[PDB]
């Protein structure tokens, strides 16, 4: 496009396959996208001649809206809050007028902010103007909500598109994506925002700034805008990315159009996100006519996760939606909410699937590809009044007579009881006994690594703390003079260190502050976190129930990653002949209370743990008497143990309640404390303990509940054919309920809609509103599957949105760089065209690699060379004069990638280099007569690679903090005892070897650090890691990291493609079909990672669990290097020795790891090599064990032989091979190695010498 055709050409060739890339380019692209102003990009988009089909009407009543006054009102407790329209629900930001708010801004005229005087008004106590306050505050979170200008996003989609379609290598065709011209959204974003700024000359209808928002001063503005941008936005770069069908993508932004056509943006969106997935997710297949499914194995133990893949499974009407119909329901939503038509042109379209294949599943991921993926806000006193105001019915409740007398804080449940809470009582009592009885739970090392467990940066409500304290006389030191941040749990720690546990006690009750952090398509959550002795204090709470869940049900222990969540599992539910329900409980947190639940646990837990524990202290918490009225009439002083008094005072604060401080930042005059029942949910207790009632209640309810309220035969069968141990997985309030089919086809589905019932009315029984759905789908931890195949849900990961809960600012250039590889590594998770991403992000990547430095009056520019994006992961499109797209989006990242990617064309490099004058009589066994070394000096090469690797973050009372900190954590002696006896043991035995020895005294320094850390920037920190960044481009190098040098002595022979894992019409991953070349015939060829990434790599490590602030990575680390380096074994004692292990242990482990037969991923750690995680849904083991051969292709070479000592070396060599396979574009291939320049042996010391240099 002229405009933009004209200032970014030779970039967007370079980065269209057409020219090959070079920092020269890059960087000019990079000025060019730093000088474009905004006015210019909606200056490029009037350019774009638009299709018809790219348009349609633009509702105008989306302009022209009320006054926000009219939305508000001032409550009985004078807190500003949100007035009632539209229902319980319609208290999020409405779309109102704002301009008549705002003073226009003093150099930018035509932008305004909120009016001083409103706000000066507003801390006066004015209601008219603490309402216009607030409104204007959170309209202005509202708008806050993403990375940064959505200018610099649809400028990188205009530069990336303007090269055209894609040439796919594989196929070898173009790809047939419709051009910008067809993309409805970018015209709506052009339109809406012409629309708005009318005659002015700024065309942006607002602008995003560091800590707050300008609004553009438009009569026309409303609140409303910058959700609405934002969504369409996504939708323009998805249908250009993703290839998104263009029809279903105007679909949403009808949907989004009706957002802002109504009377609060984040309430529809809230109220209608079911559209697409319950219209076509929920509602494929009526007629199934064919296709092939997954046919899973799942081995023994199940609690394994891991699953073996033994074909297809043929498709036929036997196996069409049996599931309950949700067609009333949904077109009722639709016909409720003005979008009726949407709802049924969804429906028409899904019955036309016939066929279960790669275009199903696409379509559905299409669909669920066009919900709004904005994160919806509201005020955190909205937030607290909403989450924290009602109980759960018990409707059965536990019969008063059914509890004994008091024993101190608590009651025991009577035998006698009648009570369901009869069966939830012995299994937290049982688990209870076991869990106190195993001689870990009294190992100081164990009670330190339970100590440490909550002391981190995160907030602990500090000033409660100090204030419950302060109460009682109890000061505690200020540490006055150090830099570190004092709101964090780590200086609480150092602060509490040297008192006695009966001085804090009252702390236990003191209030909690109140967190928050939004959510796509979801209201927002609250952030109770407790205070360090209240986290101590639930620590038996916690241990039961850990206990509970690795010895007595199914459950996943999972994070936030799509790597982490048992895909497997999914798959293998979702297969026909096994069918899934998806369980789930509402309102977990508040229905987890003290009148049936935490009164039966606690109690449960106090007396399971009485022997075990009877005579002991437990971390820090000394045994003490209570006032027993257990046994009527009697009543006497009983001792109890440290465990005990923990629970004796931990049940005093759930019986009370929770205090909640509410410090509203975004409604002036809103500051007050909320009691409330509902769960706290920053305690250690909180995911863990509702996992094991979860479980609990479940099992109660196979076993004991529904087989007793029914008669039915068959619901007795399905009933008792399922256990917790085989059949339900859960974790939180999230459960997948597993029915596998049989030869006969699946369990009828009325049979199973006639035990869901029964579990439903189970559940209201305690409190518990069971959310259950039946429809053919499963669902769990946020991933979706059908029919065996996952389908991405790409609305959940917004592009250009982000999270912002609080007033604070974004975090200074360059943090975004890492969203950005962040948005990248998501669409390779979500499986996006891959030429389209990868051109794309390197746009965007580009558009956010040069920032603005001032240093008195002296302006320069911070620049990051190509190369830094290379380093990160972002693969290159060509180089060197290679051919286009060979780099896949699966190349490593950092030393194996760089391996990787130069391994693959390094005779074409040494050509490219002599050819352009880099040419040495010095000869190189790597580059030849090439001059590398002038050469990536003057391509910002080795500049980018080493600036890629400093941190894109700025960074006698010392004695005294770090002293606290150790007092706390060499609370017992025992345990200094043994760390001291390894130090004077290293000496003898391992000093020298290795200079990382990874120690206990070590963590005091480690968690100062990092309360450091945790402060805020000053002005000039900032400017030193500029200046770091500038000293490391402005710096000439001559080689690698040590690391990298050694690797490229390795050479290889790429052979044979691998034969299939999977059939090929199979679809495992929705958008990862033969449409996608390269990420298909990676999962084809290479195969889906079968098995929980949590269990493989629970299995490379000596010792799972450690001191919080300790690496277990580089404990085993250090272990494996001793070993390698030819320590002794008393050596590896030591190192154990100083981790807090006991003498025998120490020895044994170490005994142990001295005859061990280390596999591929563990022993990789000795040089620092990791499974990418990009690879984490691939089969990587299989790669490395039967695809990567060592053995040359035609036989045994000199160089190739791996000396005796040295077999290690074939751990380290498999990750080199695995690198190039993966980092070549196509199908996985077989590798050979063909040669290592110095021979094996020279390689091992080469390597020897990185291990015993480290932390020198
Ligand atoms: C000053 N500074 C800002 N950020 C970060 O910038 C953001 C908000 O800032 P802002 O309004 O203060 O920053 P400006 O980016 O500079 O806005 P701006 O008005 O954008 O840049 C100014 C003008 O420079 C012009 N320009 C850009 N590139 C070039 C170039 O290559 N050549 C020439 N001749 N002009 C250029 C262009 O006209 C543009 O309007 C913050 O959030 C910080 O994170 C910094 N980050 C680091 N590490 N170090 C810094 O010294 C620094
Ligand atoms: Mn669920």
């Amino acid at each position: 496009s002229s405009m933009i055709l004209t200032q970014f050409g030779p970039f967007i060739e370079s980065i269209s396959g057409i020219t090959d890339q070079s920092n020269d380019v890059f960087e000019d692209a990079a000025k060019a996208f730093s000088m474009f102003t905004r006015s210019d990009v909606y200056k490029a988009l009037d350019e774009i001649p638009f299709s018809d089909d790219a348009m349609l009407p633009i509702p105008p009543t989306i302009y022209t809206k009320p006054s926000h006054d009219s939305y508000y009102y001032i409550d009985a407790l004078n807190r500003v809050r949100r007035k009632t329209y539209q229902g319980p629900d319609d208290v999020y930001v409405p779309n109102c007028s704002i301009v008549e708010l705002l003073e226009p801004h003093e150099t930018l005229t035509s932008y305004g902010r909120l009016s001083e005087a409103i706000e000066n008004r507003a801390k006066d106590g004015d209601s008219q103007a603490r309402i216009a306050t607030t409104y204007g505050r959170i309209a202005e979170s509202q708008a806050r909500q993403i990375k940064a200008p959505l200018e610099k996003f649809v400028l990188a989609l205009l530069v990336a598109e303007a090269g055209g379609s894609l040439y796919d290598p594989v196929l070898q065709k173009y790809d047939e994506i419709p051009d910008l011209s067809h993309n409805c959204p970018l015209w709506c974003f052009r339109e809406i925002c012409r629309h708005i700024s009318g005659p002015l000359p700024d065309r942006a209808p607002y602008l995003y700034l560091s800590a707050g928002v300008f609004w553009l001063m438009s009569p026309r503005m409303t609140s409303a805008i910058p959700p609405l941008l934002s969504d369409l936005v996504n939708l323009a770069i998805l249908q250009q990315t993703a290839g998104l069908d263009p029809s279903l993508v105007k679909l949403g932004v009808q949907i989004c159009l009706h957002a802002a056509a109504s009377s609060s943006y984040s309430w529809f969106i809230l109220k209608t996100k079911s559209i697409f997935p319950q219209n076509t997710l929920h509602s494929m297949y009526e007629s199934l006519e064919g296709g092939y499914c997954p046919n899973l194995e799942w081995l023994e133990p199940r609690s394994d996760y891991k699953f073996m893949y033994m074909g297809v499974m043929p498709l036929s009407a036997k196996y069409a939606r049996s599931a309950p119909s949700n067609d009333k329901k949904a077109r009722e939503l639709g016909e409720k909410y003005g979008l009726s038509s949407v709802v049924g042109e969804l429906r028409k379209r899904t019955k036309t699937y016939v066929k279960h294949d790669f275009a199903s599943v696409r379509y559905i991921r299409d669909a669920m590809a066009c919900t709004s993926g904005i994160f919806l806000v509201r005020t955190p006193t909205e937030t607290v009044l909403q989450e924290y105001t009602q109980s759960p019915e018990i409707k059965v409740p536990i019969p008063q007579k059914d509890w004994t007398g008091p024993i101190g804080e608590i009651r025991i449940l009577k035998d006698t009881t009648s009570s369901i809470a009869r069966y939830l009582y012995r299994t937290w009592y049982l688990a209870a006994a076991r869990m106190a009885a195993q001689p870990r739970t009294w190992d100081p090392l164990f009670q330190a690594i339970m100590r440490s467990q909550y002391v981190t940066a995160r907030g602990g409500s500090g000033a409660a703390l100090r204030e419950s304290l302060y109460a009682i006389n109890v000061s505690l030191p200020d540490f006055k003079g150090l830099p570190v941040k004092a709101a964090t749990k780590i200086f609480q720690a150092a602060q509490l260190a040297n008192l006695p546990f009966s001085h804090t006690s009252v702390a236990i009750l003191a209030d909690t502050s109140m967190g928050l952090r939004n959510q796509v398509q979801r209201r927002p959550r609250s952030i109770m976190p407790l205070n360090v002795p209240q986290q101590q204090v639930s620590a038996p709470h916690t241990l039961t129930a850990d206990y509970i869940n690795y010895h007595m049900n199914l459950s996943p222990t999972s994070g936030s990653a799509v790597i982490e969540k048992v895909i497997p599992l999914g798959v293998y539910a979702s297969s026909p002949p096994n069918q899934s329900i998806n369980i789930d409980i509402s309102a977990c947190d508040a229905s987890i209370t003290w009148d049936f639940f935490l009164s039966v646990i606690m109690a449960a837990i106090h007396e399971g743990v009485a022997s075990s524990s009877i005579g002991k202290p437990f971390m820090g918490v000394p045994a003490s008497i209570v006032n027993d009225e257990s046994v009527v009439g009697v009543r006497a002083a009983r001792p109890i143990s440290g465990m005990q008094n923990m629970i004796q005072h931990l049940s005093k604060l759930y019986k009370r309640g929770f205090s909640y401080r509410v410090n509203d930042s975004f409604s002036p005059g809103n500051d007050f404390t909320h009691m409330t029942t509902t769960f706290p949910s920053g305690s250690t207790a909180t995911s863990t303990e509702h996992t094991a009632n979860n479980s609990t209640m479940m099992e109660t309810f196979l076993t004991v509940w529904g087989p007793e309220h029914t008669d039915d035969p068959d619901v007795l069968r399905l009933m008792k054919s399922l256990t917790i141990q085989r059949n339900y997985v859960c974790q939180g309030d999230d459960g997948l309920m597993i029915i596998d089919g049989t030869t006969a086809g699946k369990v009828n589905s009325e049979t199973i809609q006639n035990d869901l019932e029964l579990i439903s009315k189970y559940g209201e029984e305690f409190g518990w509103k069971y959310d259950i759905a039946y429809d053919g789908t499963a669902e769990y931890l946020k991933l979706y599957f059908i029919f065996g195949c996952r389908i991405p849900n790409l609305s959940r990961h917004p592009i250009v949105g982000k999270e912002r809960a609080n007033s604070s600012a974004e975090e200074p250039w360059p943090a975004i760089l890492d969203q950005i590889m962040g948005v990248f590594f998501n669409g390779v998770h979500d499986g996006l065209q891959w030429q389209r991403w990868i051109r794309y992000s390197w746009a965007l990547c580009c558009a956010f690699s040069r920032q603005r430095t001032m240093i008195g009056e002296s302006v320069g520019y911070l620049q990051y060379p190509m190369w830094s994006f290379v380093y990160w992961g972002l693969p290159l499109v060509k180089a060197f004069g290679s051919d286009p797209w060979i780099f896949s989006w699966y190349m490593p990242t950092g030393d194996l990638g760089m391996y990787s990617w130069i391994s693959l064309i390094r005779p074409l490099m040494t050509r490219w280099m002599v050819a352009n004058g880099y040419v040495t009589d010095r000869c190189s066994t790597v580059f030849g007569n090439a001059d590398y070394r002038r050469c990536f000096n003057e391509l910002k090469l080795y500049q980018g690679y080493y600036m890629a690797q400093l941190p894109r973050n700025p960074k006698e009372v010392r004695e005294q903090f770090t002293q606290a900190l150790s007092d706390y954590l060499m609370q017992n002696p025992e345990l200094k005892s043994r760390v001291l006896r390894g130090r004077s043991e290293w000496e003898k035995y391992g000093a020298g070897i290795i200079h990382n020895p990874p120690s206990l005294f070590d963590v005091p320094h480690k968690w100062y650090q990092g309360a450091q850390e945790a402060a805020i920037a000053t002005r000039e920190e900032l400017a030193e890691m500029d200046e770091t960044l500038m000293r490391a481009r402005r710096h000439s190098y001559s080689s690698f990291s040590k690391l990298l040098e050694a690797y490229l002595l390795v050479k290889w022979r790429m052979c044979e493609a691998r034969e299939p894992s999977v059939d090929l019409r199979l679809p495992l991953c929705a958008g990862i079909d033969p449409l996608n070349s390269d990420p298909f015939l990676k999962m084809v060829s290479v195969g889906p990672m079968l098995q929980s990434t949590r269990k493989y790599f629970a299995q490379t490590l000596f010792m799972a669990k450690t001191v919080s602030g300790l690496d277990v990575n580089a404990i085993d680390s250090a272990l494996l290097r001793l070993r390698t380096l030819g320590a002794d074994k008393k050596a590896l004692t030591a190192q154990l020795l100083m981790v807090g292990l006991q003498e025998s242990e120490a020895d044994a482990l170490a005994g142990k790891i001295m005859l061990q037969d280390v596999n591929t991923v563990q022993l990789a750690r000795v040089v620092n090599l990791a499974v990418p995680d990009t690879w984490m849904s691939l089969d990587f083991d299989s790669m490395f064990k039967h695809h990567v051969k060592l053995l040359p292709k035609d036989g045994r070479h000199l160089n190739t032989d791996i000396p005796p000592r040295m077999g290690w070396l074939r751990a380290i060599l498999r990750f080199l091979g695995a690198g190039m396979v993966m980092t070549a574009t196509g199908v996985a291939v077989d590798i050979y190695l063909e040669d290592i320049h110095g021979g094996g042996r020279s390689l091992g010391q080469r390597f020897m010498t990185w291990m015993r240099q480290e932390g020198r």
